[PDB]
């Protein structure tokens, strides 16, 4: 599923994501924005063999099981399929898991990249929420 940008918004409040730890909506909406392109669908291979999926690109090597990541963890309790679901509940749940790690969202590097410190509220401006 490929998701409009209030629409992902939308999704996001309604399975609390909304300044979960402390992150602003925008936030999640421009973190998913860059990892997937607000595609489920995404995939990513990573030299290191892992693989990152869903709407935010979570990797194999430590928070979901492909099966295929030598010597990986399985963190979130899920295969990794389950990220590429229309429904974004296993991505929402797992990421919740991964920004309380201890870095908060400097965990997706595209969000540390490309939304940290800019202008995020743009992200959901004009979105009925
Ligand atoms: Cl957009
Ligand atoms: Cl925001
Ligand atoms: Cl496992
Ligand atoms: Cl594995
Ligand atoms: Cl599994
Ligand atoms: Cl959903
Ligand atoms: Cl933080
Ligand atoms: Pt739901």
């Amino acid at each position: 599923k490929v998701f409009g940008r209030c629409e992902l918004a939308a999704a996001m409040k309604r399975h609390g994501l909304d300044n979960y730890r402390g992150y602003s909506l925008g936030n999640w909406v421009c973190a998913a924005k860059f990892e997937s392109n607000f595609n489920t669908q995404a995939t990513n291979r990573n030299t290191d063999g892992s693989t990152d999926y869903g709407i935010l690109q979570i990797n194999s090597r430590w928070w979901c099981n492909d099966g295929r990541t030598p010597g990986s963890r399985n963190l979130c309790n899920i295969p990794c399929s389950a990220l590429l679901s229309s429904d974004i509940t296993a991505s929402v749940n797992c990421a919740k898991k991964i920004v309380s790690d201890g870095n908060g969202m400097n965990a997706w590097v595209a969000w540390r990249n490309r939304c940290k410190g800019t202008d995020v509220q743009a992200w959901i401006r004009g979105c009925r929420l």
